Formats: structure tokens, C-alpha cells, sequence
């Protein structure tokens, strides 16, 4: 099972919580947190792209650094692993993103790749006038059809000619082309957003689900595979959790229950047994050996071909995990 970082390029990571680290995300905390993934073998590091946040105590997520340019800045200083940043394709057009492409896959030798995401936060959008209206909701995917086709046309032969509801391309160049086929990861839930990834992603991340229930996303799995199927692509599923892992159990718990009793509800109203306290995230809490096995678990699930975590705290929790926890993993022998 392949595993990767999803790195806090929003304050305070995913906890929403005055009793969770607090912590604005900078790119030297992203720098030691990519470092570190990268010495205990990490597969892969994303960023997600986040242009408004929910305020209240914590501000949570009001301070948010921009994917394309923080991940080039991350690829520079490293050598192994893989980066993905996110585009969030209303604010930027194909060409400027396969152009970006192409500079972090010069950057990088070869370990860049692209998550594209619809959007579907109103407000990130409403803000700056560029929202298309409601109808957007339903046509999301048909958009983002039209761009992962200019996309590709720019990527394979350097130009494309492309002509849609959305997009005109006229006789458009882009060189260099990147040195490695380019990865394209999509997030969808939905079944235009499974049917999407099954025609143009190399992955789809989904939730994981519950706390403590590790295989309770199997059923997303499941249809992502089944979505796949109707292409022939081999298009497996990245699960996400938080760890919230420690010695023994009970302290691991006490930490979780510690976080869930300074949620900070005034940020958690403007967003709206797993806890608000990480956006009902899948999380899994326990010693480093609970935690190897139901990461253990995860890895049987049908589809599932790798993890993205969060931590509480990523610093030691990228530490403990490769100290104490990868080196249980059955699912990491290799
Ligand atoms: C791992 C992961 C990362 C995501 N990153 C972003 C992001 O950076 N920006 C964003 O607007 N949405 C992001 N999302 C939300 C999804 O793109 C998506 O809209 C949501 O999962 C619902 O699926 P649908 O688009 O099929 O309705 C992310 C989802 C997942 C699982
Ligand atoms: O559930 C989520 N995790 C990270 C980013 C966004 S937008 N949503």
C-alpha cells in the first residue's frame, strides 16, 4: 500500500480545536514536514488548494498558502518523493496549469502530478466574481471535461485545438512537454466524479470513515471500482485519514478526546463516533501497533491501493509513524 502526506497548507492542519497545535502553515514547516516524509519513505505529498476559510478562535483556515507554487517549492528540495498539487480549474486556464506542469515536472526529474478538483465551495469563488452560478453544481464535470482534455492535448503532442462550450484553443503550444507521463488525481465522491476519474485520473481520493472503523469506506471503493471498470482503466482508490496515534491506547485516546473538548464551534458553525473537530474525517486513534493494524486493514480493502494521512501533529506524527508504526505495517514490507 503506497502512502502519502497531506501537507497543512492551511493553519492549524485539520484540527478545529484550541486544544490542537496551532500553527500558521509556512514553507519552512512544509519543508521539514515533506523532509521527513521523504527519509521514511513516503510515496507522495499533496496540497490542497483552500482560498477562504471559516474564522472564529482558531481562524481556521483563514491563512492558506497557494498548491502550484508551494509544492514547486517543495520539489526543489527533495529528490524521491512524489508531489500533487491542487488546481482548482475555475481560477486558472488548462494552458497556464500545463505550462506549471511541465516547470515543476523540470523541477522535480519526473515526481509531479496534478489533482483536479471542480470546486464546489460557493463562496471561495463568489468572493473573487468568477463563480458560473448554480448551474454549475450540475455541470461541474462537464467542465472539467473540456479542461482535462485541453490538458492532455497540451501534454501529449505540445499543442491542442480543442474547441468546447468552455474552452476555444487556437492552435495552442505548450513545450516543454513533462520528461514522465503526467498524473491526473481526482477527489470524487459523486458519480460523475467516480465517472470522471475512471476516464482521465491514475487515482481517486476518497473519505475514509468513522473513527476506529478502518474498512468502512469499502463500499466507495467498491463503486470507484466498479466506475473503473466501465473504462477498463486501472484507476484504484487513496483513502484519507487523520492518525492520532501514542504509546499505548488510552493515551491516544486522551489526546483525540482532548481535542474534541476544545473544539471551537463558531469555526465549525461557518463549515456547516466521528467529531467536527476534523470535519468528521475517518480517523483512526490508538497505540503505534492499533494503528499499524488497521492501516493493515485498509490495505485489504478491494480498491484501495494507498492512504493519504493527517496528523495532529505532523512533525512527530510523521516521526512516530515511521518509527514505530510503517515498521508494523505488513502492507509495508516492501
Ligand atoms: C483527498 C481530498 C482532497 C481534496 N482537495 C480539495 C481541494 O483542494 N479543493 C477543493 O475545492 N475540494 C477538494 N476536495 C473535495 C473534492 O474535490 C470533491 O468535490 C468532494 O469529494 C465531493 O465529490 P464530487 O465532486 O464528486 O461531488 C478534496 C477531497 C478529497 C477526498
Ligand atoms: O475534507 C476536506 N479536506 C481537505 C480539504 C477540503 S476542501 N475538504
Amino acid at each position: 500500500m503506497k502512502i502519502g502526506v497531506f501537507v497543512p497548507i492551511g493553519n492549524n492542519g485539520w484540527l478545529i480545536s484550541t486544544h490542537a497545535p496551532q500553527y500558521m502553515p509556512t514553507f519552512e514547516l512544509n519543508k521539514a514536514i515533506v523532509q521527513k516524509a521523504e527519509h521514511y519513505h513516503f510515496d507522495f505529498a499533496l496540497s490542497m488548494i483552500k482560498l477562504r476559510g471559516f474564522g472564529g478562535k482558531t481562524e481556521f483556515w483563514d491563512h492558506n498558502l497557494e498548491s502550484f507554487t508551494l509544492m514547486a517549492g517543495l520539489a526543489a528540495v527533495t529528490s524521491r518523493i512524489q508531489i500533487y498539487a491542487t488546481a482548482a480549474t475555475l481560477t486558472l486556464p488548462p494552458a497556464i496549469v500545463a505550462r506549471m506542469a511541465a516547470t515543476i515536472d523540470s523541477i522535480s526529474g519526473g515526481r509531479f502530478g496534478v489533482n483536479l478538483v471542480t470546486g464546489w465551495q460557493k463562496p471561495e469563488y463568489e468572493q473573487m466574481g468568477i463563480w458560473p452560478g448554480d448551474d454549475y453544481f450540475s455541470r461541474r464535470y462537464d467542465y472539467l471535461t473540456e479542461y482535462v482534455q485541453v490538458l492532455r492535448d497540451l501534454w501529449g503532442t505540445g499543442k491542442s485545438d480543442f474547441k468546447g462550450d468552455f474552452f476555444t484553443m487556437n492552435d495552442c503550444r505548450v513545450s516543454p512537454q513533462p520528461s514522465v507521463p503526467m498524473k491526473v488525481i481526482c477527489a470524487g465522491q459523486s458519480d460523475a466524479g467516480m465517472a470522471f476519474s475512471a476516464r482521465y485520473a491514475d487515482f481517486n481520493f476518497c473519505f475514509g470513515k468513522g473513527v476506529n472503523t478502518p474498512t468502512a469506506f469499502a463500499p466507495t471503493a467498491a463503486r470507484m471500482k466498479q466506475a473503473a471498470e466501465q473504462t477498463g482503466r486501472d484507476v484504484g482508490s487513496y483513502v484519507l485519514f487523520m492518525v492520532i496515534a501514542d504509546e499505548t491506547d488510552d493515551a491516544a485516546r486522551a489526546k483525540w478526546e482532548h481535542y474534541k473538548a476544545g473544539a471551537d464551534e463558531e469555526a465549525l458553525s461557518w463549515l456547516t463516533p466521528t467529531s467536527a473537530v476534523n470535519i468528521n474525517m475517518g480517523t483512526l486513534v490508538g497505540s503505534y501497533a492499533s494503528v499499524a493494524r488497521m492501516l493493515d486493514e485498509v490495505a485489504s480493502v478491494p480498491g484501495a491501493e494507498g492512504v493519504l494521512l493527517t496528523f495532529d501533529d505532523f512533525l512527530s506524527g510523521i516521526e512516530t509513524f515511521g518509527e514505530r508504526i510503517q515498521p508494523l505495517m505488513q502492507c509495508r514490507a516492501h
